[PDB]
């Protein structure tokens, strides 16, 4: 059903969406110990799940003040969407998984080290991504089906996952958030174009769907560094991602909350994991 469109716009799920969903993933609370001690995360399994096939997989942080267990809570219910649109045909059936930043060392800033070492083995020695095997070599070779992104002080998260993970991670869904790295833009931008060098990676290999509300403080620290990146040669600018790997979508009235933030998911979680899929699908 999913067709790339060029510039895709902000449109909420319909209201039904945040309602239970009759064919419900199910939600499982994991604990596991790593570099900054014992915590916990979610994960959302699609419904239907089966371990003899290999899925696409999400991991989505929380904002400031948060925790692994904000985003399915009632507060956001982000489960409701993916279930309906996963019924729907409008989202392909993939993991999602919750983690943290809070706990012993951990920060937002310095999350992407435990995401690495501890939490991608985790969740992918468990359940079935494209992962063969959760080595760094396994990982790295499945990154293509990989995709992290986070909301605020998560993502601040993402962009920090980016800059350190390119060689695990293909796309990026920052919501509400900008990269710290930087007394500039450009100095932001140029940070990102080292990292893309430095991974050896074209252009056709990693994918940013930005997102913001055009009401969400945000906005004013995401959009001058969305503007300097847009000017690297290392993003061509649109969401048809079949021809291009950068987009920003600005929803219209949106403030910095959940409510909104929950249905940038919505639009732009569709758009992930195509490109050089396993699948053979005509997007
Ligand atoms: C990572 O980028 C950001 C995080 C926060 C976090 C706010 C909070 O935790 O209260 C606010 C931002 O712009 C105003 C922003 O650009």
């Amino acid at each position: 059903s999913f067709k790339y469109e060029s510039a895709v716009q902000y449109r909420p799920a319909p209201d039904s969406y945040l309602n239970p969903c009759p064919q419900a993933g199910r939600i499982v609370k994991e604990t596991y110990t790593g570099i900054n001690g014992t915590k916990s995360l979610n994960v959302y399994l699609p419904y239907g799940y089966d371990p003899n096939k290999k899925y696409n997989i999400f991991y989505l942080m929380h904002g400031g003040g948060e925790n692994e267990n904000t985003i399915f809570s009632n507060d956001v219910k982000l489960q409701n969407i993916l279930d309906h649109a996963i019924m729907n045909g409008e989202l392909e059936p993939l993991i999602v998984v919750t983690p943290t930043f809070n706990g012993g060392n951990c920060t937002a800033q310095n999350f992407y080290q435990e995401f690495r070492q501890n939490v991608i083995p985790f969740v992918e020695s468990k359940y079935s991504t494209y992962a063969e095997s959760t080595t760094p070599q396994g990982i790295a070779a499945s990154r293509m089906h990989r995709g992290f992104g986070g909301f605020a002080m998560g993502g601040l998260t993402t962009w920090y996952v980016m800059v350190n993970c390119l060689d695990y991670v293909a796309y990026f869904m920052p919501l509400s958030g900008d990269y710290w790295y930087g007394n500039s833009p450009q100095d932001k931008a140029n940070s990102i174009a080292e990292a893309i060098n430095r991974s050896g990676l074209s252009k056709r290999e990693y994918f940013v769907f930005a997102a913001t509300g055009s009401e969400d403080i945000a906005y004013a620290n995401m959009n001058p560094q969305i503007e300097a990146m847009k000017a690297l040669p290392h993003f061509d600018y649109t969401s048809d991602f079949s021809k291009g790997n950068f987009y920003f979508l600005v929803a219209p009235g949106a403030t910095h909350w959940w409510g909104y933030v929950r249905h940038y998911i919505y639009d732009a979680l569709p758009y992930f994991f195509h490109e050089l899929e396993h699948h053979h699908h005509h997007h």
